[PDB]
DNA sequence: ATCGGCTCGCGCA
DNA sequence: TGCGCGAAGCCGAT
């Protein structure tokens, strides 16, 4: 590659092989943007010693009927603009329908590639595709981290314990790996599905809408405007969080009743917006040094041991990437009476016994956001009032998923395993259902905050 | 061959 | 509200 600001530790080799005489192709899937995405930018440096075009290729999967129209929509939406993003970039996109083991690999075929160039993800299904395109390809296929600031793989070489383990190694390679972006560069070479974007989203919303979330009285509950998709309403909500929330992040980032959050987890999911981009910007900002802590082990430390914890542990959505005290304790105290046990379909439906939990529910069923504050109470709630450890894990991540923009993320896998399992966190003190894991109350949210203010606000 | 230090609830102001 | 301890398993700095 050769060149400034391109760290070689960045990238890794999927496959070797003889470099093709076509394009480089970048298989966008994770990062959906044009700014800040060091894979983009690794491949348009591919092409630039090859003196050939680059190219986008993302491919538009069945994974949507799993979710709802909320997250379809706000990623379709986001693809809308970033089409458009890319092409005043004389890059063009290729949007491919159908399963990425074998349209990647089609593709690559039927374009004539040189190199492919993908971004990195530590979730199961990426890896199970990746491992598929390798046995169907000749050329080679390079692998960049452009979601974390410091590569996973570089950051550590094993599961890590704590917080406290990764920071140290984290934070003594932040000087090397935290580092401004060069900016994309157009097209030079020119470069050689037949739907509408508009079309597919069409028939997408068609499919979707039998299932679509409904209020008793047929009135839709999702309200779309809190959070406008894409990658330009992505920085507007990053700048209004520096301006208007960060100062006050440190104080109130655990009240749920305050806007204060920076509501920039649906657009880092999709990677409509570059983590590494904020944690430039909030360094850079002059704020209270508490909050500015605060904010920066939550995006640095905390997402990214998220990933460490996907990455080194392939069964990162069940029960035995608990750690060993943890399964110890859970198992100890499976036959306990749970003093409430909901289904599904209830905890779905907000039609708990706790007005706190069914005002939690209530915001992620209408907003796809429920704050993170109370995303902690819900899911240990759902350990307490679920029959098992296994089905609590099963009823968080289903809802999670289907609710939360910013669901399906390696984060959501570590936050709910915390929650749950104690992954992350140490032993406390014994409990009835819940063991040694961390315990969270309902009282104990009184003290914290106005709890009654939160559940007014959702019905 | 031994210890300091890690993202709650509670009792106290 | 803000503080210090309790209950608690283990990592790694020494
Ligand atoms: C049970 C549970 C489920 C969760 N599910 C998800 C999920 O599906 N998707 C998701 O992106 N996050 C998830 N989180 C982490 C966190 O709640 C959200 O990322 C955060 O609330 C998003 O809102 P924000 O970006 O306004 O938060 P901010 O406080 O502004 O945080 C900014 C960023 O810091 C990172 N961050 C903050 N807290 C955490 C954490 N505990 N772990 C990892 N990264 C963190 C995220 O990237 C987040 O976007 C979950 C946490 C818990 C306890």
């Amino acid at each position: 590659p050769r060149g400034s600001h391109m760290n070689p530790k960045r990238i890794r080799a999927l496959k070797s092989g003889k470099q093709g005489d076509g394009p480089v192709v970048y298989w966008m899937s994770r990062d959906q943007r044009a700014e800040d995405n060091w894979a983009l930018l690794f491949s348009r440096a591919i092409a630039k010693e090859a003196n050939v075009p680059v190219v986008v290729v993302f491919c538009l999967t069945d994974e949507f009927l799993e979710a709802g129209i909320r997250q379809y929509e706000f990623m379709l939406k986001g693809l809308q603009e970033l089409e458009v993003s890319l092409s005043r970039k004389k890059i063009p996109s290729f949007f491919l329908r159908g399963d990425p083991g074998e349209k990647i690999s089609r593709f690559v075929k039927d374009y004539n590639a040189g190199t492919l160039v993908t971004d990195f993800s530590p979730l199961r299904i990426k890896n199970q595709w990746i491992e598929k395109v390798i046995s169907g390809i000749s050329i080679p296929f390079f692998e960049v981290d452009a979601h974390n600031v410091v590569p996973c793989w570089e950051a550590s070489q094993k599961h890590e314990y704590a917080a406290h383990t990764f920071r140290p190694k984290l934070y003594a390679l932040l000087p090397e790996f935290l580092e401004e972006f060069p900016e994309l560069e157009p097209n030079s070479v020119t470069p050689e599905m037949v739907e509408t974007l508009s079309d597919v989203l069409e028939t997408g919303v068609k499919a979707l809408l039998p299932e679509r979330a409904l209020l008793k009285n047929k009135d839709p509950l999702f309200e779309p405007w809190h959070f406008e998709p894409g990658e330009k309403a992505a920085k507007k909500v990053m700048e209004s969080f520096i301006a208007d929330r960060l100062d006050s992040y440190g104080a109130l980032r655990n009240d749920p009743t305050k806007n204060m959050l920076s509501n920039l987890s649906p657009y880092l999911h999709f990677g409509q917006i570059s983590s590494q981009r904020v944690v430039l910007e909030v360094e850079k900002a002059e704020s209270n040094p508490g909050s500015k802590k605060a904010f920066l082990d939550e995006i640095l430390i905390w997402k990214e041991i998220s990933d460490n914890f996907c990455y080194y542990n392939p069964g990162y959505d069940g029960f035995e990437s608990f750690p060993s005290w943890a399964k110890e304790s859970l198992n100890a105290h499976r036959n306990d009476v749970r003093s409430h046990i909901y289904t599904l379909e209830e905890f779905e439906a907000g039609k708990t016994h706790d007005p706190l939990w069914n005002a939690s529910q209530m915001e992620l069923l209408s907003t796809g956001k429920m704050h993170g504050y109370t995303r902690m109470y819900w899911a240990k709630k759902i350990l307490e009032w679920s029959e098992s450890p296994e089905k609590a894990l099963e009823i968080a991540i289903c809802l999670n998923d289907r609710y939360e923009l910013d669901g399906r993320d390696p984060n959501g896998y570590a936050g709910i395993a915390w929650s749950i399992g104690g992954v992350h966190d140490r032993a406390w003190g014994e409990r009835e259902v819940t063991g040694k894991i961390r315990y969270m109350s309902y009282e104990g949210c009184k003290r914290k905050f106005d709890v009654k203010l939160y559940i007014e606000k959702y019905s």
